[PDB]
């Protein structure tokens, strides 16, 4: 039991350093606010902040740092059906954000005097879609969370692994990468070209990171229902384990990454401002 | 039995009214030639017509207002095989009808004149594939259907709720609905903007109603795998169930909606001159 | 056992067919590169060809042509899992080449000396995507095959024959071809539109050919659960497989057919001069 008593350790600790980190992204956006961000910028960003903070909360929960013991089925499909909800909703956030940010900088108009009213009431309409289809799309694992018990965390059965894989595979890469990718090859070959391939090399990245930390761990869940203390089979299922948990310290180093243009350099403009005077 | 045949004579009601709804559909589409619109609307709208009939007919099926004691479980698959098309084949041709209309009425083609053979051959592809495509999809719901034993009706059992609901999903808002919010978000910052936010306010209120219409029936049918005369988990699946039977005589109301820029001036234009003289 | 031999035979000639095919495919492409094409056209099509000669091997594999008798339960999922990584690149590899090229040809800007090194990489990541996808996508395959025992080939079981056919269903025709049809749907109505429709007459009856050589197979196997020597319900399923064999002889035709706005032109100027001096 003491390898149970380490990996509590780690998964706490790295959950610790994301929790900071989340809350660095939080400051980072408030004083990026003397830099005038349009309103849909405003609206995803936020959105993206609460929804890695439902991700963070839940996954401890799921992990059982604090709650061993007391973690029955009712509290186990209940966390990891929060857990999905974050995970969800931040793919489509990231997703409907790289779009936003697409058109808006390849026709020129990415600043706050370049947007009406129109363009933040799609966001906010596109961002209340988000919340509620990540709902509708979580419901099902919260009917089929049940306990683990080579480790004392919550996971979904082996038996629905292909199915899990399934849905999170559409979600996370799926649909939201192809409609990405749909619009980039369309700008690639368009007038509004020249200011944008900045950008893309930003979205390029973000989808190998997630492609790299969702990719092994739902693969060998699926995997583990044919191949079969702890043994090697167990100790690789929680190094895969902790590739999926290291998304909520690096996701959220993203959301700056897509604020705008050049956000390395409109942050230090609006750092040097703020210690300056106000 | 009180209640079920209660249930009855109000799913009968509901359908005699949506069936009163698309006769006037019917006859306002005929009324609305004179204001000649281009054929890919006409071929679009007309095949929402039977769409919409299909789905009504195989509804009061599924309930079993006329069919009791001989629904056996051919029917039954049969009959849920039927209102599924019905289910899919309106989601796409939403879409497909949205989406025509959007581009056209934002480069400012959208009047009979303006249109070409190409522009026509489209719509037909688009319309035989959204046809087979809702054959292909409703085949697995065609050889899972059951006869349900709460209610006297006809049901996909709550072991394939989980399965049922993923399709359900993607087909009348996962992929329509992201689809249609990409083009939105690219439509918000081009030039092509000025008059495309009254169409665009139609489509954000058709995709909430299709949500709050479509969630919570599919939704609770999972969540009754866990939460487990008739009781209060028998009278809101009816609550929930019937709301799903509403959509008869809402969605109809849309393909008018859809029809051009404002609908609701063409059509007193063509009613005004027909009643005059032809 | 008779039939058996003859459906062996049969299998064979085809796979033998599609091989001669694809290797002219090879040298077709090989000749086509003095009429310079674009680098992004040359990584499409070119791992177009690796992925259908991954499933030609698999294939025959699959049905069991040589390997009979050591066919186990280990070997019947590494050949599915191969055949369907081949299967789903292929719907991938085609829906970006048909993507990349609407999008070039629309503009005018459709020739080598008309390319950027931006455009390279944009094809280049979006192979490197469309790979991983789909090994992802054909993991869950890997986990669920099972050996044939009415034929003495490798296929999945029919308990899993909704899972398949849902996939399969938006990987072939449900993604690429919604993203394909809403991109033509935008360019129906933009003015650069006049030389676009000899490629859309194009794609229009690939998809149709892909439409009617995938749904056979798989809508029958779903039906076949509730539809229960040789008999007709076992014909049929070979008669309707070979349709499924049958792709590994089309497909590698529509690689050269997607090669640029004009192929059967540009290909005897490649074919003539290659002739007179090099």
């Amino acid at each position: 039991s003491a390898d149970r008593a380490a990996s509590d350790l780690l998964i706490g600790m790295f959950g610790s350093v994301s929790l900071v980190n989340l809350l660095t992204i939080i400051g980072c956006l408030w004083v990026l606010r003397v830099t005038r961000p349009p309103v849909s910028v405003m609206i995803f960003t936020w959105n993206l902040v609460l929804s890695q903070f439902f991700s963070i909360l839940a996954t401890m929960l799921s992990k059982g740092i604090m709650l061993r013991g007391a973690l029955n089925l009712s509290l186990c499909r209940l966390v990891l059906f929060v857990d999905d909800v974050g995970l969800y909703s931040t793919a489509l956030f990231f997703l409907f954000l790289i779009l936003d940010r697409l058109s808006a900088i390849s026709y020129g108009r990415d600043l706050w005097h370049h947007e009406t009213r129109e363009n933040a009431g799609v966001a906010l309409y596109a961002v209340a879609f988000a919340w509620v289809l990540s709902i509708v799309a979580a419901v099902p694992t919260a009917a089929t969370g049940s306990l683990d018990y080579r480790w004392l965390g919550c996971q979904i059965p082996i038996q629905y692994a292909a199915v899990d894989l399934t849905i999170k595979m559409w979600f996370l890469l799926g649909a939201p990468m192809i409609a990405v990718l749909a619009n980039v090859v369309e700008l690639a070959y368009s007038d509004r070209r020249d200011h944008v391939w900045s950008y893309v090399g930003r979205v390029c990245t973000f989808y190998v990171t997630c492609l790299m930390l969702f990719v092994p761990y739902y693969c060998f869940r699926v995997l583990r229902g044919v191949l079969q203390g702890f043994g090697i089979m167990d100790y690789v299922e929680l190094a895969t384990r902790t590739l999926l948990t290291m998304r909520l310290g690096i996701l959220p180093l993203f959301i700056i990454a897509f604020f705008s243009r050049e956000p390395t350099k409109d942050l230090d403009d609006s750092f040097d401002y703020l210690v300056e005077r106000c």
